[PDB]
């Protein structure tokens, strides 16, 4: 009901917003039920979704209507994904989007440079613990003027006309925002190595100057990345495509460096997970078993090197496997095997039924688009985790 | 929580809307709890309140800030009241307002002629059973152009610069809108008897031409009213001040004619309740006992003659007693006596505690503003009812 | 330049408004120059267009993007027309549109029942002389609820999913709004003779009760129309399709009853122009010559508009509207020139064609058959003769 | 007339915008006429003002209505100023404001942290040459979170509850945005020398890393400033209060470091103008004469603005700003005239006073002490000499 009561109570300012609801709210409400969120938080997150996210989602692509802006975040072209973060004992719901501006994909705003900032400006008046300083920093570092954006669109596919995209964790009672920034556009227009802009942009952060542990960690990473990535201006995998940050106090925020690569295998998994033998402790290795097992039980691959200040030691990345094009029925079973392997019996026994329940307009045995990415993680304190990124819209036709 | 979760989830577009919430949402949420509305309807009605009513409420009058528009609906000047309709076994929650336009009280819109229509235009896209035909009819009949509105403001007190105000019943799962239209402005500017415009406006309704029962009832009423009210253009009590309609299919809607009067006593109660001996059956009389008892157990008085099509027989009115200036503690006790008298023991045992619970920022023993009006009613099928109109804001300082 | 300064100063809230301006504003500006509107009035009217009309125009239909709402006001489906009203000595510019609501053509608003009322509500705060009472009246008499609107859409072509459209006279420093209301939807849904509801709705106007001259004129018109139009619920020509009003003081507003009809010839022109021999004065007959001459000098219905002002019991000849959808605009240009000479309007004759080319320079008139859309003709006792020409701006800009 | 046509065409979304226009637009229009801006540019700039600036101005403070947010940019508390920049031969018009957000001065937005960024975001869709990278940079370096903003408000007068304000050059057909960022809030909250953060924030600019000339110029400036300003967290004169930038390509933008100071005299003028004997060329010294003469010809701080462009290692004399709040505007008019004669600007001298009266006709200049608010003076090698005069429009309209 909560999605229905809110539709009933709030209606819709235009038809596209209505279409968004009708293809994402039921699933979202479902996901929240399945994660054992309370009714009050179901309303909280859905009300929020309605007010702030619907308008940010732009037009709804569909037969007959072709937006000027087209997103990479999904197969149909829609700037939305819902993911979950699965733990031993709990599941968290997360939203991913690009906030579409009303002139995006036109001369006036080729790369959708404004809307994500506008969304967050609103979340800053809404939420008390939201912080725009890291955003503003990287936006300054990797943003482009109109003429530059225009150039960038002549050398990029329609799907990748973008500098920034946004995430929202529905964590505890809260909305935690995260933004990821693309270096590729600037790299292309300035003809600058991606490595160079990535670390130039990072080295100029306020946090960086005042936190020697971080500064150290970065060096470890630079030294490991330098040989593995291009030292010229090519877009040759593996590359430093994305920079990610949490929209909170800079000192407390994780700084994420992401690699994009098409070639993945056992040696490379190892190379990435351990940073070229740099990591060899028990945990690093227990986590390495995880990931190899997952790969055996089975768009670029993605390696995410996350870094928190007041900490000089790097840690294993999170590794992200593309699933686009692979049957969702098989994946459902795969993930169940792997959940059993991890000793997550509850998660194994419910995954597939619940998956069906998230996306009832579809038969997963015949779809290859709904599971889009999956990432895996190992932590010392928190231990293991899996993030699964779904294409809500694909799962709602 | 529901008022808090929605504040948390939705925030506020400007400060005035925030102030409205902080002085009306808690009370509203409370009232709904007390009427045994379900959580899903608590959210429904509160979400709706947030989206559509907050913006319509205009500025929030307060020390330091004096809106150009000032409402008659409340003591502080705020265009809002919450009322309840108390039955034998149940209670319904109702909202009353004027929808403030962004230029209201200025040259461009002296009488706030537009905002109520704009609100309802939105409720028409929201709700499927909302109907604007009766509105448009009476708005056409009693509305005024800019120059006329300007004139009307030079001959009316600041509190009465208005043609229309709106009501919303939170009934079952629904929002049922009602509008009341003021004849006084047109009467003043056109120097036309109020009686004449009131019935001229009524006689030109589509329903009227096609429904001989109604046409008959109206005649009974006209004949009864004609001697009791002014036949010239004065504003002399009793007068035909307000015309009211339900915003549904014209055939199904109750047409309400309201009298305003300052002189009330036992004979006049009788005169009004029975329409000058016209009504003498058992029910009319059982209802007459009710009302005399209520008056004994204790702004103009108000008499509301309601009329439905496909029905030629008039019925007793609903009579409305002003409470402004009378201690709310006394009234609380009064209403309890009268609830006991009616054999509504449950309602008697809870009124005062619940009243305190609606308005905890206040001590009712010392306030004379919170209970504002009270109306009483008798029906054949539905039987007896009491509507109590509160000044939420007054009850929230 | 004025259209370009305003584009420079205001930009656009979204792309559709940009497209609308890009296919629309140059022409509008040009038309104003050609009509000898001052620079300050050019800005006035273009600024107004930007703020108030662009947002009302909805999406801009175009390859790849198919709005949910499709308008009958133009060939491409765009809810916009620019017309002009030509006199002996002066020309004035007018705009015609439907104001598109954001849910128009969907379950929530099938017949676009709200947007025009919103636009006018905004003109009511803008302009001091705008009056919504007649609009509200006919919107009450002829408007439909959601469920009704839905029924109506299952019996009407996409192009006619509409109750009302709006017009705006750009007349001597001001914007005069007019609205036209369609009787068809309510006819279909209620299964009621169009005649009966047209006149029921008119017979309940406040004006009508307090103005016996009008009450009379109306009777004349009915007496003439009754035999000529269906007495049943059919939608058969000639029919009372549109009721029109000026959005000003009711006592000062013209009430307009429109007929649609496909069959037109010389006996019929005469019949409509004179109201069945009822009119025989010199002016009537000079007007008849005017009109007949126009028909001789030359798919959508013909339109007859019977206008009536209050405090007047005597009917007057209608204005007759000729459809030009499908006929070469190169010919029409030449046709209109002959007729301008014939009327003794040498200046208008010597300019028409060149100035037409100049309104619509992305197009060859010689090749197009959709730019000139209508043309109406009028005789008045005082003002004299008048030609209104309705263009399809968008059609003239692709 | 242009201000009146636009009011006629656009009306107003709410009353505050109306009031803003009614106390504001006549003057602006007049200033443009006096500066010989063409009619089309008058419309351009006034149309732009209507659409983009009015809504940004927030409520209009006035008897009975007390906004939650109170601005330091004017005497009445209104966040608006019109300035003018006077040359030998031409004058240009500029606007200064804070863009007021709808929760500004409340828990949710104590320091008005968002509205200027929103305004610029809208200018970025409007104008092609607007660039937000420097803005974003300093907003990152010098901006504060909600809790921080709250702390800052408990140590600052209502009038200074602000991080940023905005300016707009109406220069040869375009709108050039500039923003100024206040270092004080972050100083107070972090308890950090203003000097240290001013230069930390500057030392992290992208430009700075890739431009050794700038890196150098900056060093010169620091070397001069270091001894002259506090080395502790105090807010004591002279202080590095404002960092300014032009919202264009970083490589092309002037970085401006402002000093505030209450003590000014002839040794100090010299000291600031030359940077402690560091500058001794002919131009420097002719500028010094210019300035000294101005001080001789004559409560808010004095302002020194050190501007620096990239690809330039050599500093240049600042522009010095004299507060005029409290001093009769009748005198100032006469004062400015002397000085115009002294500069050899006869035309500017012969017009100033009359044209001033003409900007502000609801007022007697003779009687007012708040309309002229600041005046800054400048010497350039190429452009030459320059006077910027900052007016309080609202103060000149009540
Ligand atoms: C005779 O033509 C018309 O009245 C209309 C509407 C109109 C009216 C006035 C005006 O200045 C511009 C357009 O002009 C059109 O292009 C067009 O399609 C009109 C119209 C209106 C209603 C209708 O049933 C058919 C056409
Ligand atoms: C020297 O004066 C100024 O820069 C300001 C801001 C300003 C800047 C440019 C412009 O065209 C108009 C106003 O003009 C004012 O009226 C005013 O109050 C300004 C200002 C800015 C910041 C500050 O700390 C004090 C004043
Ligand atoms: C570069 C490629 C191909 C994929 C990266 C995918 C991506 C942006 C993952 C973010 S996971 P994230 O939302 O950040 O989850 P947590 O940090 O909380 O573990
Ligand atoms: C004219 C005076 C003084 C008071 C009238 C008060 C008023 C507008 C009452 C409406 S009661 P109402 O909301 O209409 O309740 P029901 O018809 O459902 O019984
Ligand atoms: C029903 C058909 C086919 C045509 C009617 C066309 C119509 C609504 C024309 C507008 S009449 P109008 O613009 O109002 O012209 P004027 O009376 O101002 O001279
Ligand atoms: C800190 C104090 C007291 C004054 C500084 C005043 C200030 C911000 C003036 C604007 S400088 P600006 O408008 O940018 O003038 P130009 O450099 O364009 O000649």
């Amino acid at each position: 009901r909560p999605w229905q009561i809110l539709s009933q109570a709030l209606g819709f300012p235009n038809y596209d917003q209505e279409l968004w609801w009708q293809n994402t709210a039921e699933t979202l409400n479902r996901v929240l039920e399945q994660c054992d969120y309370s009714v009050h938080l179901q309303y909280k997150y859905l009300a929020f979704y309605h007010k702030y996210i619907l308008p940010s989602l732009g037009p709804f692509r569909r037969p007959g209507v072709e937006p000027e802006y087209i997103s990479g975040l999904s197969h149909g072209g829609h700037p939305l994904a819902i993911s979950v973060k699965i733990d031993k004992s709990k599941t968290i719901c997360r939203l991913g989007l690009q906030a579409i501006g009303p002139l995006a994909g036109t001369a006036r705003d080729p790369l959708n440079s404004f809307g994500d900032r506008e969304l967050l400006k609103n979340l800053a008046t809404l939420l008390p613990h939201v912080d725009l300083r890291l955003f503003d920093h990287f936006n300054a570092q990797v943003g482009l003027d109109r003429a530059q954006c225009a150039v960038a669109t002549t050398k990029l596919i329609k799907e990748s006309h973008n500098i920034v995209c946004t995430s929202l964790d529905l964590k505890d009672g809260e909305v935690i925002p995260k933004v990821y920034f693309s270096t590729i556009p600037k790299g292309l227009v300035t003809e600058t190595p991606l490595f160079d802009l990535t670390f130039a942009a990072i080295e100029q952060m306020e946090v960086y100057h005042k936190d020697a542990p971080l500064r150290t960690a970065l060096s470890s990473l630079k030294d490991f990345l330098r040989p593995r990535v291009p030292t010229d201006a090519s877009i040759t995998p593996p590359l430093t495509g994305l920079i990610g940050v949490d929209c909170i106090d800079p000192m407390l925020s994780r700084l994420k460096v992401y690699l994009a690569t098409f070639r993945m295998d056992l040696s490379l998994i190892r190379d990435y997970w351990t940073l070229g033998g740099l990591l060899t402790d028990a945990g690093t290795m227990k986590g390495l078993e995880m990931v190899e097992t997952l790969a055996k039980t089975l768009l670029p691959f993605g390696i995410n090197y996350a870094m928190k200040p007041g900490t000089a030691e790097l840690a294993p990345p999170q590794i992200y496997f593309p699933l686009l094009g692979i049957n969702d029925g098989f994946i459902a079973d795969a993930l169940v095997e792997f959940f059993q392997y991890m000793g997550w019996e509850d998660q194994a026994n419910r995954y597939k039924d619940e998956l069906k329940a998230k996306f009832p307009n579809v038969d997963i045995s015949q779809t290859k688009n709904v599971h889009r990415w999956l990432g895996v993680a190992y932590s010392e304190t928190k231990g293991p985790s899996m993030n699964i990124y779904y294409d809500v819209v694909a799962g709602n036709v």
